[PDB]
């Protein structure tokens, strides 16, 4: 399939070169997979989700996304226009309030929730979780992410927006999950993107157009935006049968565009998420 005039990040993920505008992908499009977006929620009513999104959990007085950030991330995973995996099922877990903040204890509860909740969902092709959040180093937060991964979920987490080594942030620093840095449309490391040995992969993160609340759309930037490209890619690849939850981060790294990003610090992977789709 070909989507013309796609957001640059979608075009980038299916291209051996920057500077193109058509997204190419297998029509299966993540059908039969599921992606949890652990964030401020998802506006499930947004036409862009086509009934494929739903809220499954909140820790606050509402499951509504009163911020937009979760809706944006979910859009990059699986919206019809702005998404990588256009037929995946999206499940929202609201661990962040409408200010985009969340106590680590609530975030941890949300991760353990997903590990159990997948057993209540139909995801024959596999399960992914996208965590566009983080804070300072916490062994408990890392351990929760590790459990989620161990339970059979492909966990993708944001590296962070500190232009610093991600070893000092969680869940970014957890070795067993897929830690995602951000790049821009000219294949530069995004200026805010964290880096370091704990990174596994980069994805498009600067000036990313996606869904927003009130049935709208918005371009924003962050490792929060790169993460759902990788989560959606994992779901897409799992539907194709190319990989599994336990191996998807490795597979994505194995098949990534290599050595093409600029301003990658010595010791950080130079790998850009790529679907290796040949039309
Ligand atoms: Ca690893």
């Amino acid at each position: 399939a070909a989507q013309t005039n796609a957001p640059w990040g979608l075009a980038r993920i299916s291209s051996t070169s920057p500077g193109t505008s058509t997204y190419y992908y297998d029509e299966s499009a993540g059908q039969g997979s599921c992606v949890y977006v652990i964030d401020t929620g998802i506006e499930a009513s947004h036409p862009e989700f086509e009934g494929r999104a739903q809220m499954v959990k909140t820790y606050y007085y509402s499951s509504r996304d009163g911020n937009g950030h979760g809706t944006h991330c979910a859009g990059t995973v699986g919206s019809r226009t702005y998404g990588v995996a256009k037929k995946t099922q999206l499940f929202g877990v609201k661990v962040l309030d409408d200010n985009g903040s969340g106590q680590y204890s609530t975030i941890i509860a949300g991760m353990d929730f997903v590990a159990s909740d997948k057993n209540n969902r139909n995801c024959p092709k596999g399960v992914v979780a996208s965590l566009s959040l983080g804070g300072g180093y916490s062994s408990s937060v890392n351990s929760a992410a590790a459990r989620l991964q161990s339970s059979g979920v492909m966990v993708a987490v944001a590296a962070g927006n500190n232009n610093a080594d991600a070893r000092n942030y969680s869940p970014a620093s957890e070795p067993s999950v897929c830690t995602v840095g951000a790049s821009d449309r000219y294949d530069r490391r995004s200026s805010f993107s964290n880096y370091g040995s704990v990174l596994d992969i980069f994805g498009p993160g600067t000036s990313i157009l996606s869904t927003w609340i009130g049935g709208s759309t918005r371009s924003i930037s962050g490792t929060s935006m790169a993460t759902p490209h990788v989560a959606g890619l994992a779901a897409y690849l799992m539907t194709l049968g190319k990989t599994t939850a336990a191996s998807a981060c490795r597979y994505i790294a194995d098949t990534a565009n290599k050595g093409d990003l600029s301003n990658i610090p010595f010791g950080t992977v130079n790998l850009l998420a790529y679907n290796n789709y040949q039309a």
